[PDB]
């Protein structure tokens, strides 16, 4: 049944070269036949023990698609690949957006900065390494070091404009959780007009409606497509237009805890000092934004909806958020941490493995099978297990990846899996999944 | 240290091999051998196995698209539309003088050892272990290809021994594998080539230091040999007339004798034809005894036999184990054989970095410590060598080379072979049997 | 959640077993149940310590072959000095008194057990040539100080136990099988017809209290009465054949003999032992193998015991029945059936085990208990025996995969002595010093 | 040669198992034929992967030597034995000091608390094996909590008299690193008056005076026990008259790590408020004295000798005891990290391994073979790799550990190595290094 170690992270660099394409690795093999840009950090993450040199080539990759304002959309499209929409076509950006780049199609949305951790993890194997492997990561930096100074702060300047230290969503695909109840309240007031035709096609690939998103929640995430192709993408006018505008209070804990890996490694390597002052300016400010939604007695954080002016409520992984990034209260972090693993989530008795299920188990939105309504997530487990690692938290992050590894053994490298049964859902094959696996162990 | 644990070095010999997999062949190195070979298109699919036995059986259903009409597997299928290796599908000309040769896959004109058996049984061994529908995959090979499989021991047999010695004739040193062995610098003394057509290498373009690749008068005379094969359009029945080296081969018959009864166990297990499983049986039984009847009387060392010079071939090879992989040595010569194995002429060797088997004796005068069969130590033998001497019920010292071949993999190069006394990698990085041998010995 | 050991920590919990169960120069086979030396538990518990301490292991099997009477036999209990809890104990074997061959300065029992010492000396010697010098020293001074013993160990099974010549060993007492309550003695036992039996009470089944797991007092009458047997005759082996009222041939301590044999006569080869000693051991490898081979199922290959007074074969179907896959022997065709006998749904391929292992009783014989000692349950001890020798026999993944399900049960942590073949609950004694064996050496 | 994770780990618990007198571990089986209280602490630690129920007796033996007074001594007598000196008799404590317990033989000084850390691990390997084995542990919480309170308490009010967030020693044996360069200007200044007569046993175990203090040294160190012998070991007494009286600032971060480590427990298992308060209290008052130590530029710690009134200067691996409990400001911790690495420490060019020698192979002090003055220590490595993770530096302390295992891969447990050429050195088969290896993968 179950792969021993080896067997295991062989299974998975297997997985992560065949989902190669030369330049830049797809998310999945049908699914995802693209480059994502978060799923695209976690897999240079799960390259840089198998080859450095090539870990940076897919951030290269990424960073080449970059908006001339510093955006990294969420997707780059493999050039005449089709088997996915919203493709190309849908977009527009090529002929919509100005900032576009020119010779990548890309998508017009974002997606979290989990890219500094991605860095991280290639410069402290490459240090592992040769001299010759410690100079390609060096020169990665001294190539995109700028680049990505650029993607934090036009997070910073143009999706946090009034520095409240939580940054903006226009889609819910930007939060990396397409369906998850957090976007509920907000979707409901999602009014599409004229929506042009299309039929989905990711349900082609995943047939079991029970698995992906309702066509429902489908003609909502094209119509915010519609309204920012109407406004060319133009930042300076998407906050007047767009019926979703939303404060992702997982999306700036991971901001905040990027922005201070950036820092360190600005440190480390000699860059600019007006650029780590900068880092660590946005790092406590998002951190402050974080703690500032919590709930007084269990810490949990709260996303707000900008355009109905209200805290969302809801009961899912991103409550945690505060726990990547630190800053609560002592007293309060006790509380976070016991209602993380308490029955409401890790604790919860029927789960077959002691991991955070993407809306707790307990809440009248959970949905064992349904994306982020529900299912546990190996990527989740593996960020939340470097985060705990980065707190001190060292017995708490041994656990998560040995709960990781042992739902992992299957060998599915599924997207997700149903909480209380195991079942692999979603993609077979992903890629992030695989690398999850091959950091843990290689 | 430079050295990676277990799962990195796992992974990395599997992120190596689906790199140098070219969608339905594996070439044999990236760039020194950028084509499917014969005995490593065989390893590949071991290494693959517990990677994907889909996968695994393609690369053996692909080798097997290339058998010749009479059953030859051909030590080379080149990849289509490929350049930088020499000699090329132009130089073979197979595709227009062989009458054998398939319509539809581009060959060499000579053939491999038989270690496509022992694949077969790796890939039944992890099918097994990873239920219905993996076996079924594995199953559903043994129906469509079995056939394949027997014309293949079948041509060895009858159109490589056609006087029933039980020993498997050559008629180039590349069909041994160890392209340079001294083993074959007597039979090839006497290859004098006629006019042979010029032609540049390519091998040394991309392994450029002289020291570690044969020199250019060795691949004159291998070049030749093809020159009188071409003269004869690859002609099994004309061969033995005209070829101007003709070697019975101990290590490759010993290899056919334990690829026979592999074959033989499993047709029995899978219910193939019973006169099939009795062939295989007599040829098992043959070759052991072919291989038995060159060995020394004192050491129980295996000779190679020189057809043409009518001579034992007296060399100091690790090819002088042969039956140690395949059995029928007398109690007495067997236990000397493998205090020749194990003492200072091979693997007890002083300076020797590893405890492994060095391709030639480093106390023989014909050893070279970085030329290619000359001396250096081979991972695709330490495999070998490995899993038959597990097969004999030796587990402890299959365990003791296993452990041996891993450390020196440890560094990741998965190098075609390295030097014996300081462990330098040479021949080609990423070469695809070692990482095989990896993969094989963690998965 | 999981409560599951890493091999690194089960590992160190059965090193840590193993360092506790010793008293000094003697390993207990457990804590409590088993509070002296076993003699087969010994060869394994040397085993278990050559991986720790090539030195330590070669002691324990000093301490065992100094308890060796004076004719060869090595006995199946060396009583350590003092100690209780167990019963029959040295008061009731009598030995010292009785027993004209009990050695003078050990208390023991007055049985055999099978011979796998000779393995744990294979064992012993591959460890310390992969040590170095110093620790092969070790190892080669204790084969010049017990060769001579180990042959005297060897040639008086050959001769005492197999007098007619018949390649098979003779017990008279169905401890000396290593297995008491395993169906294979029923119908010999139901022969055995106490008299006058010395009152007595039971130690093992107040240590273990459920009944379920433990033979019988019926059982333990006519055990006892076989003491009484022999005792009465001094434990003279001239005497025993006329008055044994249990006398069997065991094909699978047989089959061990065989092995041994083998095993001892190639060190002998190795490390130029007194060539008459190795031809006499080649001699009884053969002998022994082919008395194993003339007990089996010409269809099946199953070997059969044969109980010498009823002068019946015992068909019985317990592990036993698998003797000749160890020693070697069967033709092509009787092999490969008996292998399928093994794979198959009557043993090793049941729908309803836990682990692909042997059961000690196949579940589908009416005989079969999933609880009672050797009448169901799957035990460690013989997993690591079938997985050494079916490596041995070259079956490289036919050993590895029983090795593998040898561990996965195992990788509890409570080393228990046997499991239930189904649930896999751990039963017998816990601490079980073989079982803590099979895992050091499965994992040294 | 070098033995697999799994025979290396069945060594170790052998070799702990082997040293087990019963109810307490000798910290080594001939040299330190006793238990010593920060070996028991780090055997306790060893012991939690295989028997939480018998790490728990380890600690119920030492606690049981506490004085009444709160101290815990630094060595427990076994009963019997006679290979080891200072011995019972030379201490004269069963008679001269009135708060040595009843009924035990302990000696008359302290040693590091590593205590709490032990206490830690047992409680975390215990929560990993249910619902019985928990019970052991918090058992063993109700049973020792006020105990382990009146260790911390001794120590901040008995050896921090000024409450200058430092721990005060009166003699170079109780920071464990006896003949470290530290000590050196101190020891300098204690003139022996009349030394009754004595043989060292030490050096008849260990025979290469190489590997030992020099019988001068251990002159003075059973000088300073005829000091505190002759005010029958009064705590109110000793300022007044011990001749060596120093800060140690190694050992001071350590109780500040301590406090942190116990006051966590306290909470997760409710304890009184008082006490969690109070421990919270010293874990920032050393936290802070040891910061107070620090240079400016580098953050290297000094120790203080409180009679020449100045800081103790040296180059040993007691200068990066900051690491261990945090306070630093950030340019000084990435100093302080900098010197870590780097020529002088763990980045010579000539060590075998990247660990921390004992001294800096650069100082004049320097010996490679010599105790405390230059070899590697695999306990210091422990704790140094322990700490670092509780700091949340997940790749630092890989690397130690790392690095830490293939040096033991040897399977000689020895007491330290040599820096150079990895040579074992010391005792052989020692308690706490068997430990170390042990809990790295227990």
């Amino acid at each position: 049944p179950s792969f021993t170690p080896t067997q295991l992270a062989a299974r998975a660099a297997y997985l992560l070269r065949g989902n190669d394409l030369g330049t830049m690795t797809t998310a999945a093999p049908l699914l995802y036949p693209h480059m994502w840009s978060w799923d695209a950090a976690f897999v240079a993450i799960g390259l840089a023990p198998l080859s450095v040199e090539r870990a940076v080539v897919e951030l290269d990759t990424l960073l080449s698609a970059q908006w001339r304002n510093g955006m990294i959309p969420h997707i780059v499209f493999a050039n005449g690949v089709d088997g996915y929409f919203p493709g190309p076509a849908r977009w527009a950006t090529a002929t919509l957006a100005d900032n576009a780049p020119r010779n990548r199609l890309t998508s017009g949305i974002t997606q979290p900065p989990v890219h500094a951790i991605a860095v991280q993890r290639i410069l402290e194997h490459a240090r592992t390494r040769g001299r010759s492997t410690r100079a390609v990561a060096e020169a990665f930096l001294d190539r995109r070091w700028g680049d990505l100074m650029r993607w934090h702060r036009w997070l910073a300047e143009c999706r946090d404009r009034n520095e409240r230290g939580r940054i903006t969503l226009y889609h819910g695909w930007e939060s990396g959780m397409d369906n998850s109840p957090r976007w509920d309240s907000a979707y409901a007031n999602v009014v599409p007009g004229k929506l042009p035709e299309y039929q989905r096609a990711d349900n082609v690939i995943i047939t079991d409606p029970s698995q992906r998103p309702s066509d429902g929640e489908y003609d909502r995430y094209l119509w915010l497509l519609e309204e920012m192709k109407a406004v060319r993408y133009d930042d300076e006018r998407l906050p007047s237009v767009m019926s979703f505008q939303v404060e992702d209070v997982f999306f700036s804990a991971i901001f905040s805890v990027a922005c201070q890996v950036l820092a360190e490694i600005g440190e480390d390597y000699k860059r600019p000092h007006a650029d780590v002052k900068d880092l660590y300016l946005w790092a406590e400010r998002f951190r402050a934004g974080v703690v500032e939604t919590t709930d007084q007695r269990t810490g949990a954080a709260r996303d707000f909806d900008v355009l109905a002016e209200k805290w969302l409520v809801t009961e899912t992984a991103a409550q945690f958020a505060p726990l990547l990034c630190g800053g609560l209260p002592h007293d309060r972090e006790r509380a976070l941490l016991k209602l993380l693993e308490g029955p409401r989530f890790c604790g919860h008795p029927d789960l077959k493995y002691g991991l955070i299920p993407s809306t707790s188990p307990v809440s009248r939105d959970f949905r064992p099978r349904e994306y982020w309504r529900g299912p546990v997530w190996p990527v989740l487990t593996w960020l939340f297990s470097w985060c705990f690692a980065r707190r001190g938290w060292a017995e708490r992050a041994r656990l998560l990846r040995q709960e990781g590894l042992r739902q992992a053994s299957d060998g599915s490298f599924a997207e997700y899996y149903e909480p209380f049964t195991g079942e692999p859902l979603g993609s077979m094959q992903q890629s992030w999944t695989a690398a999850a696996v091959l950091d843990w162990l290689g």
